[PDB]
């Protein structure tokens, strides 16, 4: 089997993609944020807190045939950027881009932060890393790609974002159309229950490629890239007016500059980023001076490729006995 969806930017900076997700039976469809960084499918549901709903749609269990209450289970999980969420736990039928995964285990919130509540496009997590960070307790569930795996023509997933547009996600097969030149593999870590691995090196603008390990994470549930304190400097550096400003919160520039390409390094292969991609705009309404894509991690405690890096490439998740990465520019 294989499955394709299409997946959008929630609004015009790229700030999340949702893909639709055909839940139940009959189908409810929900929008749900497909994430690599965490474990856990979530969603928006009857059984959320009313007041902490406001314009998403809902997963009813009681409309689906299908649905199973998991008898005492509860989730609870928090995010790297602050939010979280929480509640009981289903399994239903969930299909993705014509692939169908039964008795899939559907984390239904009771409770949301802020956070979630004010993003009206979002309805909810679709969680694509390794199954060992999901929250659910007292036995811990399976992620919709580790669900379906045995059943896919090839064991993999690939996100194809893209830049002010939308893209795609597909399981089972690689789309050899989707990409330019070849895709370039690298190592994966999964101690950490991320897909983690380790970049070559950077450059800045047209400057010549700097050979150094950076270990990260590819984490498509996350805005910006994130990497050490070093790097980022020396990108912004680049930059006239840029600056780092601790009340924004981060690098700040000029609206009007025009920003290099940030290039990272996959094995002897490259992925440049358009120096547009970086640019995520005023840092309030009106505003001259515009928020940089490209952050420090440190604080973090990791360093996170997320979609601005990401949307640069064809990426591949191999979830093969031994998983890997891909990347090809595209």
């Amino acid at each position: 089997s294989t499955g394709s969806a299409t997946t959008t930017p929630i609004d015009s900076l790229d700030d999340a993609y949702i893909t639709p997700v055909q839940i139940g039976t009959p189908a409810q469809t929900l929008n749900l944020d497909f994430d690599t960084g965490s474990s856990d499918l979530w969603v928006f549901s009857s059984e959320t807190t009313a007041s902490e709903v406001d314009g998403q749609t809902i997963y009813t269990p009681s409309k689906s045939t299908t649905a199973k209450l998991l008898s005492g289970a509860t989730w609870s999980i928090s995010y790297g950027d602050g939010s979280s969420s929480s509640g009981d736990v289903y399994t239903d039928t969930v299909s993705v881009g014509g692939l169908t995964v039964t008795g899939q285990a559907v984390e239904s919130a009771k409770k949301v932060s802020s956070s979630f509540t004010e993003d009206s496009t979002i309805d909810g997590l679709l969680g694509l890393a390794f199954s060992t960070l999901n929250t659910v307790s007292p036995t811990q569930q399976k992620t919709f790609f580790d669900n379906a795996k045995a059943s896919l023509d090839s064991p993999v997933f690939t996100a194809d974002l893209g830049y002010h547009a939308p893209g795609t996600y597909n399981f089972g097969f690689i789309d050899t159309t989707a990409y330019t030149g070849s895709i370039t593999y690298t190592a994966v870590s999964t101690k950490q229950g991320f897909w983690e691995w380790t970049s070559t090196g950077y450059a800045v603008g047209s400057g010549t490629f700097k050979s150094t390990s950076i270990d990260g994470i590819a984490d498509t549930g996350t805005t910006l890239l994130y990497l050490p304190a070093t790097v980022v400097s020396a990108y912004w550096a680049q930059v006239s007016g840029a600056k780092s400003s601790s009340s924004v919160g981060g690098y700040v520039f000029p609206c009007s500059a025009t920003l290099p390409s940030f290039t990272f390094g996959v094995g002897s292969a490259r992925i440049v980023i358009p120096g547009d991609y970086i640019d995520f705009g005023p840092i309030s309404t009106g505003s001259s001076s515009c928020f940089g894509g490209i952050q420090s991690s440190a604080g973090i405690g990791i360093n996170i490729f997320g979609d601005v890096a990401l949307k640069a490439a064809f990426v591949v998740f191999n979830g093969a006995t031994t998983p890997t990465l891909g990347f090809a520019s595209k």
